[PDB]
């Protein structure tokens, strides 16, 4: 799958190596091999969540066909909130997690 | 709903507080509460809209299952152009609005 | 159609004019007019693709309805891999391609 973290924390305030810890974190949370787990982090963005530009993070999780059941997604979101709140020092109320399906994806070679 | 604005204008040239005003414009145009409208703005990007790398903006709108009809999507667009032309100092022919659905989302 | 390229490469290592050349190649490869092709490059990101922090690039392709058949998507991918390895000086194993459908899109008059 694919994890995209957008945050309005600057880069110098986003921990180093987050991209790989996050990567390992997802694999064990989702029941994916970490060789299938692809992570993009984009910091220093301008964001408003609930009409507030206080520090916040948005995590998009994309997969082929179906990303998960409504029940499996809530349960997985819980573990994602536990992890990012510790990693970023944000309140859980400042973390969003969206899901969308993809049509396909190919790695080269 | 989620609104992602991608632009090749640097941050110095994007008005302070766009994300906030953008957020209240979206609630009233889409008719959704302001607590459910989430806004990301990503500037300093390299962009080519219709072969041209002149200043441009892409606004992606997303929501659960469906976003809108053909008609509601074009109506909603006309409103976003009037807001974004003024706020970014851009022509309407340099603004692109894409709609794509979500499986779900949750805030904490 | 829309093309989104995320890379951990800093902008000084992304060739100048890449966003123009990529629009022209998209048109020929996907078989679409160049007025209708839309490119975004976001460099200087923190990525981990197939569990590695080494230089990489994921490209996201997205048209309305269905981007393509598996067959045409496979063939198109192979052409994109040919293009981005020579432009970005990465190997195919560090380039990923995603396909997801859109509902609607509109350019201002």
């Amino acid at each position: 799958p694919f994890l995209e973290l957008d945050t309005n924390l600057p880069a110098n305030r986003v921990p180093a190596g987050l991209e790989k810890r996050l990567c390992a974190a997802a694999a064990s949370i989702l029941g994916k091999p970490a060789d299938r787990v692809n992570v993009t982090v984009r910091p220093g963005l301008a964001m408003a969540l609930s009409g507030s530009t206080e520090p916040c993070a948005q995590l998009s999780i994309s997969s082929i066909g179906v990303v998960g059941t409504a029940e499996d997604n809530r349960s997985h979101s819980a573990h994602f909130f536990e992890f990012l709140t510790k990693e970023l020092a944000l309140g859980q109320d400042r973390i969003l997690i969206r899901f969308f399906p993809l049509e396909s994806w190919q790695i080269g070679k």
